[PDB]
C-alpha cells in the first residue's frame, strides 16, 4: 500500500501532503500524523498527513517543491510509510541557494524563515528542500543541518538561522538533474534484469539464502560503444541503498606500476566494510586483457590479482561487482568463468521506440517547438547509438544558433534579447543534423510478367509459414523446403527467385556450381558447408542455386576422374540439407537449365521435393514481359505489344528484354541526331519512333532451339506419368 | 551419414587427391581395427552405395 | 586484356560473370574488355 502515484497539490504547502481516506485508513493512520515519504533517488523526506476527497485512492496530492525535493515528477511512484518517534527540532541549520539570496537586502530568516516556521509544526529532515513566497524574489532553503538528526520538528522556540555558505545554484541543479532509470532509455528490459541480479540479492540475501543459492557476484555488461553502460551505472549509483563506489580503467592505469592494485585492493575492502555495496568497474577489458597476448607483465599482475580478490569474497559480504566492456572478448577468459563475471548482458542497439525515449530524454531541458516530430528522426535514424543521438540533439541546436549568426554578433559584450527569444530548435536543424551524422533483392512480383501459377505456388511454399505459423502449428506439418525450377535459359528463375526473397523480406543468396566447384581435394565441400552456413547466419534466407546440374549429378555414373570428387560434392549438399530440415525459415530454391541429369537423390522429398517447369511464355505472358520491359520507356502508340507477342514465337524472355535494349538504344542514338539538330537550330520525339523497333529486332535471334524444349517435354512428361494416382477415391 | 564419400575402394579415383582418399581410408581402418583396446565406441554408417565401398570397410 | 588465352564456361568465367553482373548497379565504374578473336569468348560475356 505505501507505493502511491505522484499527484498534484491543490492547496498544500510543502511540509504537508494529502491522502485520500479511504487510503489512509488502510494505513492505519490519523489525521494530522507525521509521515515519511521515500522517492526517486533515494530521497527521503517527512511531512504531515492531511485529508481530502479531491485526492484520490491511487495519488497522493503533493506539491512541485517537494518533487524536486524527492526528484520524482508527475505520475511517479513513491513509497509512503508511518513515520515514529520524530522528535520537536531543538535546531535547524538551512542553507538557501545562490540564485535565490541575491537581490534580498533584508535578512533571510527574518522575512521569510520567522513567519514561515512560526507554530509551523512541521517535521523535517537532513537536506528537505521547501519554498517560501515573498519579496522580489521568492527564496529556497534547504535543510543540511538537524537537531536531532535525523527527522525534527520546528517548534516555535526552535532557533532557525539561514548563516554559512548558501548552496550553490549548479551544485543543487545537478543533483536535481542527476540519472534515474528514467532518464536511460531504450533499456528497460535490461534495467530490469541489473535489477534483478544486483538489486534484488542487496534487498533480500535471505532469499537466495533459503532456496539455496549464490547470488552471481559479478555481472559483465557488453556491447557496441555509446549505449549508455556508464550511464546505467550512474543511474545505479543513484538509486540503490547500497554503497556505490568508482573504479575507472583509465584511472587504474594512470596509477604507477604497483599502485593500482594497491587502489583496486583498498577499493575491494572498502566494499566488504560498508554493507552492503556494489562496485561498478567500466573499461574492464583496458585493465583485464588476456595474460596469454600481453605487452606489458604488470597487466598480468594486475589481472591475477583481480582474480584473487574477486576469488577473495565467500558469497557473504553481499557486494556485487558490475562490469562495462566494448570489447567482450578482450577481457581475459578467466574472467567470464563460473563463480566470477559469467552473468554478461547485452546492451543492443536501441530500436525504433527505444531511440525516440532516448530522443526525449536527450530533448527534455532543450525548448521543442511545435511543429517538431521526433518519432520522424527516430524513424530515419535505424543505427545511431544512445551517443549519437545525443550528439544529433545538440548539433540540431547548434544549427538553432547559426540561422542567427547573421542576426547575432559575436563581438558584442552582450547578446540581444529579441534574436535570443526568437531562437529555438526547428524541423530544418534536426534534419541537417540527420544528414550530417552517419551511424534484400530488388525485384518484386510486379516486375516478373506472366507464369501466375508459380508465383501463386512459390507464395503458398514460403509466405504462408511467415504469415499464418498458428495454421501449421495447429495442423502439425513441417513446411516443404525444395523448389527445383527446370526449363529453357532465359525464363526468370532467378526473378521467381528474387521476387519470392524481396516478397517474403528474407535475405536473398545466391550462387552457382562453377563458382564452388574448386580445384583442391577437399575444397568445394568446404564451400558448400560455408554456403549454407552462411545461409543459417542470414536467416531467414532463401538460398539460390543456380546451374544446378553442374553441381549435382547422377552418383552412380561420372566419366571423368575428377567427376569422383563432384560425386564427393552431391553427397555434401545432401548432408547438408539434413541440417537444413532443422532451419524451417531457410528455404532452398535450385534453378537448373537441364534436369534429366540431376541426381535423384537430392530431388528426393524433404531435401527439393516442389518441382516447377517453366516453358517458354505464351502469347499473354510475352505480352505481360513486354509490359513489364516497356513499363521505364516511353514507348508509341502505334506498336501493338499482341502483333510482337505473336511474331516472337521462339524467343524467351531474356530475348525479348535485349529486344527492348536494343530499341531504346536507337532512341538514343536519334536523340543524338535531334541534340545535333538543336545545336544546328542554336547557332524532339517524345516516345520511341518505330523504324528502331525495325532495325533493333533485326539484331536479336533465337536464344534456345526447340529440340531442347522438347527435351523439356520429355522430363515434364515422364514426372506427369509418374504422377498416376489420378484415378483415387477412398473406399465408400 | 553418407559414408559412400569418406568410404571407396582404394585405388579408384588416382587423382583424387595423389591418394589422399586412399590415406583417409586407411587411417579409418587403422582407428576402426587396429592396435588399440576397442572402447565402447559404435560406429553406424549410411549410404546409398553400398557396393563401391572398400572391403576392408566392410 | 587477352580473353581468348582463357577461352566454353568454367569457373573463372563464372567468377568474372557474377561480378559483373553485380558490377552493372555501379554505372560509373567503366568496364572495358578487349579479346583479338570474339569467337571463341563465352557469349555470357556478349
Ligand atoms: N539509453 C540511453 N538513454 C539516454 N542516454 C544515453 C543512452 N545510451 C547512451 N546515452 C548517452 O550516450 C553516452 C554513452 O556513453 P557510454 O556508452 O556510457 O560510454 P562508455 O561506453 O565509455 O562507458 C552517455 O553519455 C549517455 O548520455
Ligand atoms: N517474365 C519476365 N518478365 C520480365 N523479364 C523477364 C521475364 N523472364 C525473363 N526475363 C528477362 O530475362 C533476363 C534473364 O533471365 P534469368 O533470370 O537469367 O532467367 P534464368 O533464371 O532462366 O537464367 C532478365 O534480365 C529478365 O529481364
Amino acid at each position: 500500500p505505501n507505493r502511491l502515484i505522484v499527484d498534484e497539490a491543490i492547496n498544500e504547502d510543502n511540509s504537508v501532503v494529502s491522502l485520500s481516506q479511504p487510503k489512509m485508513d488502510e494505513l492505519q493512520l490519523f489525521r494530522g500524523d507525521t509521515v515519511l515519504l521515500k522517492g526517486k533517488k533515494r530521497r527521503e523526506a517527512v511531512c504531515i498527513v492531511l485529508s481530502d476527497d479531491t485526492c484520490s485512492d491511487e495519488k497522493i496530492r503533493m506539491n512541485r517543491v517537494v518533487r524536486n525535493n524527492l526528484r520524482v515528477r508527475l505520475g511517479d511512484v513513491i513509497s509512503i510509510q508511518p513515520c515514529p518517534d520524530v522528535k520537536y527540532g531543538k535546531r535547524i541549520h538551512v542553507l538557501p541557494i545562490d540564485d535565490t539570496v541575491e537581490g534580498i537586502t533584508g535578512n533571510l530568516f527574518e522575512v521569510y524563515l520567522k513567519p514561515y516556521f512560526l507554530e509551523a509544526y512541521r517535521p523535517i529532515r537532513k537536506g528537505d528542500i521547501f519554498l517560501v513566497r515573498g519579496g522580489m524574489r521568492a527564496v529556497e532553503f534547504k535543510v543540511v543541518e538537524t537537531d536531532p538528526s535525523p527527522y525534527c520538528i520546528v517548534a516555535p522556540d526552535t532557533v532557525i538561522h539561514c548563516e554559512g555558505e548558501p548552496i550553490k545554484r549548479e551544485d543543487e541543479e545537478e543533483s536535481l538533474n542527476e540519472v534515474g532509470y528514467d532518464d536511460i532509455g531504450g533499456c528497460r528490459k535490461q534495467l530490469a534484469q541489473i535489477k534483478e541480479m544486483v538489486e534484488l540479492p542487496l534487498r533480500h540475501p535471505a532469499l537466495f539464502k533459503e532456496i539455496g543459492v549464490k547470488p552471481p557476484r559479478g555481472i559483465l555488461l557488453y556491447g557496441p560503444p555509446g549505449t549508455g553502460k556508464t550511464l546505467i551505472a550512474r543511474a545505479v549509483a543513484n538509486e540503490t541503498g547500497a554503497f556505490f563506489f568508482l573504479i575507472n580503467g583509465p584511472e587504474i592505469m594512470s596509477k604507477l606500476a604497483g599502485e593500482s592494485e594497491s587502489n583496486l585492493r583498498k577499493a575491494f575492502e572498502e566494499a566488504e566494510k560498508n554493507a552492503p555495496a556494489i562496485i561498478f568497474i567500466d573499461e574492464l577489458d583496458a585493465i583485464a586483457p588476456k595474460r596469454e597476448k600481453t605487452h606489458g607483465e604488470v597487466e598480468r599482475r594486475i589481472v591475477s590479482q583481480l582474480l584473487t580478490l574477486m576469488d577473495g569474497l565467500k558469497q557473504r559480504a553481499h557486494v556485487i561487482v558490475m562490469a562495462a566492456t566494448n570489447r567482450p572478448n578482450s577481457i581475459d577468459p578467466a574472467l567470464r568463468r563460473f563463480g566470477r563475471f559469467d552473468r554478461e548482458v547485452d546492451i543492443g542497439i536501441p530500436d525504433a521506440t527505444g531511440r525516440l525515449e532516448i530522443l526525449q530524454i536527450h530533448t527534455k531541458n532543450m525548448k521543442l517547438a511545435d511543429d517538431v516530430d521526433l518519432e520522424q528522426v527516430a524513424n530515419e535514424t535505424h543505427g545511431h547509438v544512445g551517443a549519437d543521438l545525443a550528439a544529433l540533439c545538440s548539433e540540431a541546436a547548434l544549427q538553432a544558433i547559426r540561422k542567427k549568426m547573421d542576426l547575432i554578433d559575436l563581438e558584442d559584450e552582450t547578446i540581444d534579447a529579441e534574436v535570443m527569444n526568437s531562437l529555438a530548435v526547428t524541423m530544418d536543424d534536426f534534419r541537417w543534423a540527420l544528414s550530417q551524422s552517419n551511424p534484400v533483392p530488388q525485384v518484386t512480383w510486379e516486375d516478373i510478367g506472366g507464369l501466375e501459377d508459380v508465383k501463386r505456388e512459390l507464395q503458398e511454399l514460403v509466405q504462408y509459414p511467415v504469415e499464418h505459423p498458428d495454421k501449421f502449428l495447429k495442423f502439425g506439418m513441417t513446411p516443404s523446403k525444395g523448389v527445383l525450377f527446370y526449363g529453357p535459359p532465359g525464363c526468370g528463375k532467378t526473378l521467381l527467385a528474387k521476387a519470392i526473397a524481396n516478397e517474403c523480406q528474407a535475405n536473398f543468396i545466391s550462387i552457382k556450381g562453377p563458382e564452388l566447384l574448386t580445384m583442391w581435394f577437399g575444397e568445394s565441400e568446404a564451400n558448400v558447408r560455408e554456403i549454407f552456413d552462411k545461409a543459417r547466419q542470414a536467416a531467414p534466407c532463401v538460398l539460390f542455386f543456380d546451374q544446378l546440374d553442374s553441381i549435382a549429378k547422377a552418383r552412380g555414373g561420372n566419366i571423368g576422374d575428377g567427376g569422383g570428387a563432384a560425386d564427393r560434392v552431391i553427397n555434401q549438399i545432401l548432408t547438408e540439407m539434413d541440417g537444413m530440415s532443422t532451419k524451417k525459415n531457410v528455404f532452398i530454391i535450385g534453378a537448373t537449365n537441364r534436369p534429366d541429369i540431376i541426381d535423384p537423390a537430392i530431388l528426393r522429398p524433404g531435401r527439393l521435393d516442389q518441382l516447377i517447369y517453366i516453358p517458354l511464355p505464351d502469347e499473354k505472358s510475352r505480352v505481360a514481359i513486354l509490359k513489364a520491359n516497356l513499363r521505364k520507356s516511353p514507348v508509341a502508340k502505334d506498336v501493338d505489344l499482341e502483333f510482337l507477342a505473336k511474331m516472337t514465337n521462339g524467343f524467351s524472355g531474356a530475348d525479348l528484354t535485349e529486344i527492348c535494349q536494343r530499341a531504346c538504344k536507337l532512341a538514343i542514338r536519334e536523340s543524338i541526331e535531334s541534340e545535333i539538330r538543336r545545336e544546328r537550330e542554336r547557332q524532339p520525339v517524345p516516345e520511341i519512333r518505330r523504324d528502331h523497333f525495325e532495325e533493333a529486332m533485326r539484331f536479336a535471334r533465337r536464344s534456345v532451339s526447340d529440340n531442347d524444349i522438347r527435351k523439356y517435354e520429355m522430363f515434364a512428361q515422364t514426372l506427369q506419368q509418374s504422377r498416376g494416382f489420378g484415378s483415387f477415391r477412398f473406399p465408400s
